């Protein structure tokens, strides 16, 4: 019976372990979201982003995926449109690594390099350049904005998070990138099963944007190395109203913590992976949370970071 | 309830995917063993091992492990040793590449580069040398002559591939390297469930040890690209007796199939998994397992093969 029909219906059942050197009496348990078929979190969204523009239409044979990144989700989609049979064109200049080109050229996807001085910007306008094209063959799926993004955490991710803890998680602490997960897993916990947990939102102390805009105070974004979460805006899929407490944490502790999973815990995380970790920790030894139950979401994967200041 | 104390307890329950460009009629489903703790099929003996020599009182606490490997089998055994607590000491030379040493180094292994003129040889010696220093608190797990290795396999691997296929599997393909997988659950399937399935080893043809060996033939083993698989002699823990077929497949053709399993099923394969589908999908194409369900093991994930001939 359980045998997928592409590898995009293998997402989740990720799995949550305690950790020994992290929290209070194992009150620290994280969620191993490496463990996808394209090795993160995103993969979820990759799979149900293109999954909900085919129910509804908007995804069809023949019609091409656009989008400006070339990370988690653009990884994530290439092995979805991989799997589905889309082409799938990803838009980044020709700064990125040499790594992430052969990696997203291996998952075949059709790069489009972009002029290096306009950046994320210049990939962006590109992609929106080839929409325009021909707009009824290429699709933006917009995980920054779509629905369907926060919806798969809601009915995996979230319930997934109840089942593994008996219902006894009562922290959840999540990096915001597009805000999907915190969204998601926030809704399924609160609203479909009615436990009033806490959710955490965290994001770099270099850029706290979720911060300084529920402070009232001027948005000031900043460059940090903590790949996956920081846009330096507020995301629509981040639902503000569900979110009760913002841990902001450094980049330096970020890549250390990462650093820590790896050699004493033997958890391959990635960088946000450590950031996550450090903002549930430093909750994890307040007396409040003491005997409380902290679930935190890790995105990704070591060795997706060999290139990159974690080693 | 399903918390893992550490990181080794989650090993397995890797999912089945139908390949959709191979075979015939969706005949081959491939078991995704990239999904685990430390991304590798070797993740499981890394956890049992150090389980059975704990249980066997190999392994106390103070004791150090040795292995002479760098490969999948020292990045799970790694992990696991951080995980429980454990000293460990890799053996491989310095014409290591960066990245494993990066890799193995984060994850806190204590790395002794041998003569890059020794190679395997020098390492293999270095590591006895050590045990030799102090026999009482050195252990060299042995992964090639281990049971612990197999059992592990026929304990998980192969009843997760008898649940999930509902008992219809029919062949199992899997290359060997220490032989552990295709004998773990060989066992299983063919004792444990009683179903007289077809058990294929592969290895590459150029250094097809085991077809030379049953053919009664000269062994003589030769280089090539298929990591993981190999190694050039029939380890103890390949039982010979279980193997109904061997299939072989050059450095080239495993190196595209990995490619085509990136690029077209959306499956980020290693390229022994390259080597393990092109041997499964030669039978699948043959009438005598058309109508038959084969199932293939995908020992390991694209991005640990960034810098080798995958890319």
């Amino acid at each position: 019976m359980a045998i997928y029909a592409d590898n995009s219906y293998s997402i989740g059942n990720t799995p949550l372990v305690r950790l020994k050197h992290f929290g209070h009496n194992g009150n620290v348990v994280v969620k191993i979201e490496g463990r996808n078929p394209s090795y993160s979190v995103k993969c979820r969204i990759g799979a149900n982003m293109v999954w909900q523009a085919e129910k509804d239409g908007t995804l069809t044979k023949g019609k091409e995926i656009v989008d400006p990144t070339s990370g988690n989700t653009g990884i994530a989609l290439a092995y979805v449109a991989a799997a589905r049979g889309y082409k799938i064109t990803l838009t980044m200049p020709e700064t990125m690594s040499l790594e992430r080109k052969r990696l997203l050229c291996g998952l075949g996807v059709n790069l489009v390099l972009t002029e290096g001085a306009k950046g994320m910007k210049g990939a962006i306008a590109k992609a929106e350049e080839i929409v325009a094209s021909d707009p009824s063959r290429y699709v933006m799926l917009k995980q920054f904005e779509n629905p369907a993004n926060p919806q798969i955490h809601r009915e995996t991710t979230g319930p997934e998070i109840w089942k593994d803890t008996d219902g006894k998680v009562d922290v959840v602490v999540a990096g915001v990138g597009t805000g999907g997960s915190i969204t998601g897993i926030s809704r399924a916990i609160k609203l479909d099963f009615g436990k009033q947990i806490t959710s955490v939102a965290v994001e770099p102390v270099e850029s706290p944007v979720i911060s300084q805009t529920l402070a009232g105070e001027e948005v000031k974004p900043g460059p940090h190395k903590i790949q996956g979460i920081g846009a330096g805006f507020i995301p629509k899929n981040l639902d503000l109203s569900i979110i009760d407490r913002v841990e902001t944490v450094d980049s330096d502790t970020a890549l250390a913590t990462a650093r820590r999973l790896m050699a004493e815990e033997g958890i391959l995380a990635g960088i946000s992976s450590g950031a996550a970790v450090a903002a549930a920790d430093r909750l994890a030894k307040l007396p409040e949370f003491a005997d409380k139950l902290i679930v935190v979401i890790l995105p990704s994967a070591s060795e997706r970071y060999l290139s990159t200041a974690l080693f």
